[PDB]
């Protein structure tokens, strides 16, 4: 069992925070060390709590480094994170997703496709970089999501893999218009209600189980997960905002063992099973007193299962894929009269005659269509082009353009247009 390349980068990296002397509060020669200059552990809560913004979960690698280099379950608020930040490459990746809710008024589901990189801001921290959002077959309503069967689910995964990408998590909307003059949205998820349902916590835990973090220090070989979960809801300003979560490892275990239950008409709480024997399950809560009040997890406020993860839009944006003024359409959107077929591609390619062909072709959703469409599936000769995209290799793109297979895509579009 072999860890991710980022977990192999991280384990071979010094996590400390070094300091030369400080001017006023150091009491020794230029060479000596003392409690005020000796380096800082990547798990020291003092350092983290006093950052801006104050961090309250150490990095996972900061945690196992902290560990000196049918009984009853008791849940504590978890002191470490698996992913430390979710960074959308750019606002366009996330706005085109919300486009589905703006058009239909139904909530919408996506899969975050991107990569795991270093998050240099936080000691040993991991960042999840979101580069595409795959929208699968699904039925949405005003007040509910439903996943449909995805025949292409793992052809998608195979294409993205040759793009440098993997599923880093999922996204859903919970968006409701507030003010229909101003164009605002309700601010429904806050301290006084909830940020993630018991419902959504169980499915979060399910996804995290189904997507385990490989780790050489576990007998299972699995431990934790890097599968983040992202919410699009109105914010305190009644504008759409994105919120990053994960669910505690303890909470993964409950869902794995089918012990976690939702509460009806109570999203902010969830049940724990009674009998299938169930070790009684507790949690070490926080009151007002400051007494470590232990309680029985029937009910359980979901907040003792949820892990905040910062969501960033970078000051300098990244473009794994290209921004068209009139982009190729996204999958599963015929509902809104916006379909992927050879008419679309024909007008897409005509619109981009004067463009760098690498930019024109560097679209995730286009690439899925090219490989999986049923008129002409380029399912086997796309490897060449997938690599031109992953690499921003313009010469490598220009040659594939001269392929037999691309020529016939092009005479297809040409006679589609010739029939118009
Ligand atoms: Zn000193």
């Amino acid at each position: 069992v072999v860890e991710d390349e980022i977990d192999q980068y991280l384990s071979k990296q010094d996590g400390k925070i070094y300091r030369s002397r400080d001017p006023q509060l150091c009491r020794h020669g230029p060479l000596g060390k003392c409690v005020h200059c000796v380096p800082l552990e990547p798990f020291d809560e003092d350092y983290l709590n006093h950052l801006e913004p104050p961090v309250k979960h150490m990095s996972f690698h900061a945690y196992i480094r902290k560990l000196t280099g049918p009984s009853a379950i008791t849940l504590n608020r978890q002191k470490y994170r698996h992913v430390d930040n979710i960074m959308f490459e750019n606002h366009t990746v996330a706005d085109r997703f919300l486009d589905f809710w703006r058009k239909t008024g139904n909530q919408h589901f996506g899969y975050l496709y991107g990569r795991y990189t270093e998050h240099k801001d936080i000691p040993l921290g991991i960042r999840a970089e979101v580069a595409a959002i795959y929208e699968p077959p699904q039925i949405g309503t005003q007040n509910s999501l439903e996943l449909l069967e995805d025949p292409k689910a793992e052809v998608v995964d195979e294409i993205a893999a040759k793009l440098g990408l993997r599923k880093v998590g999922w996204i859903f909307t919970d968006l409701v218009s507030e003010d229909t003059r101003k164009g605002t949205v309700r601010y429904s998820r806050n301290k006084d209600t909830y940020f993630l349902s018991s419902e959504e916590c169980i499915t979060a835990g399910d996804f995290q189980n189904k997507h385990p973090n490989m780790c050489r220090l576990s007998p299972d070989g699995h431990f934790g997960s890097k599968f983040v979960t992202a919410v699009a809801t109105g914010g305190p300003d009644n504008q759409v905002h994105f919120e990053g979560y994960q669910v505690s490892n303890q909470c993964m275990a409950l869902v794995r063992d089918e012990c976690l239950l939702p509460c009806k008409d109570a999203p902010e709480l969830g049940y724990a099973k009674e009998s299938q024997y169930v070790p009684d399950v507790f949690y070490k809560d926080v009151d007002k007193f400051g007494n470590e009040i232990t309680q029985l997890a029937r009910p359980l406020p979901v907040e003792y299962l949820i892990i905040d993860i910062t969501t960033t839009f970078p000051k300098d944006p990244v473009y794994t894929f290209s921004i068209s003024q009139n982009p190729f359409p996204i999958e599963n959107r015929d509902v809104l009269g916006e379909t992927q077929d050879f008419h679309s591609l024909a007008t897409y390619l005509s619109q981009n005659t004067s463009s760098v062909f690498l930019d024109t072709i560097s679209d995730f959703h286009l690439l899925l269509f090219l490989v999986t469409n049923e008129v002409m599936p380029l399912q086997d000769s796309i490897s060449l082009l997938l690599e031109a995209v992953r690499t921003r290799n313009e010469e490598l793109a220009q040659t594939w353009k001269r392929s037999e297979q691309w020529a016939t895509i092009e005479q297809l579009c040409s006679t589609v247009g010739l029939e118009a």
